[PDB]
């Protein structure tokens, strides 16, 4: 699909057999989801932007499919305001910025 | 062009007559800059993030190279921790996501 930028990119992704809005999001280095359970190890990650830090934690070979399309990759997750697909999920989908 | 996200999709912009490096934010509504000097008055906004919020200073119609194509709108300036091309400015250059 080609995804204009007049709005949010929000997309429906499935996670943990869950179903959640989130934002594509090319600023993002990671991919951060609101609390939920996720199988696996975890560890503490801290990620930062505009005003400041959160604690996150970090779990690996998550799968999720981002608008129809399955990806694997690790997904932080914690207090963030908005689910976000960063570019550690992105590139597995094959999405690119076009102009 | 095509940029792909296997990396920040870092890009030179030019503002106030010098060349910056950005960061194509699909993520961001809105434009923001590192303090610099820019003509005019401000306006005040806050802008959220994962981590809290900012104030910044807002002003509008802004002559702006990004990747040398030409725009004219609203950049945002204050403590963002790196330079941000958002939605507002994405849209005026055409620039889209596609997978
Ligand atoms: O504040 C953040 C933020 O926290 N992050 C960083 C982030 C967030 C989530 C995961 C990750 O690895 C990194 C950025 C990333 N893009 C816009 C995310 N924003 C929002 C933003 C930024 C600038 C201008 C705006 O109008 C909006
Ligand atoms: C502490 C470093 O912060 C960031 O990576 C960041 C901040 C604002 C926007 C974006 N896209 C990234
Ligand atoms: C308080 C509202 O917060 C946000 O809009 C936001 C947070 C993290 C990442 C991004 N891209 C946006
Ligand atoms: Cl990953
Ligand atoms: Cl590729
Ligand atoms: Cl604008």
């Amino acid at each position: 699909p080609q995804i204009t930028l007049w709005k949010r990119p929000l997309v429906t992704i499935k996670i943990g057999g869950q179903l959640k809005e989130a934002l594509l999001d090319t600023g993002a280095d990671d991919t951060v989801i609101e609390e939920m359970s996720l199988p696996g190890r975890w560890k503490p990650k801290m990620i930062g932007g505009i005003g400041g830090f959160i604690k996150v934690r970090q779990y690996d070979q998550i799968i999720i499919e981002i608008c129809g399309h399955k990806a694997i990759g690790t997904v932080l997750v914690g207090p963030t305001p908005v689910n976000i697909i960063g570019r550690n999920l992105l590139t597995q989908i094959g999405c690119t910025l076009n102009f």
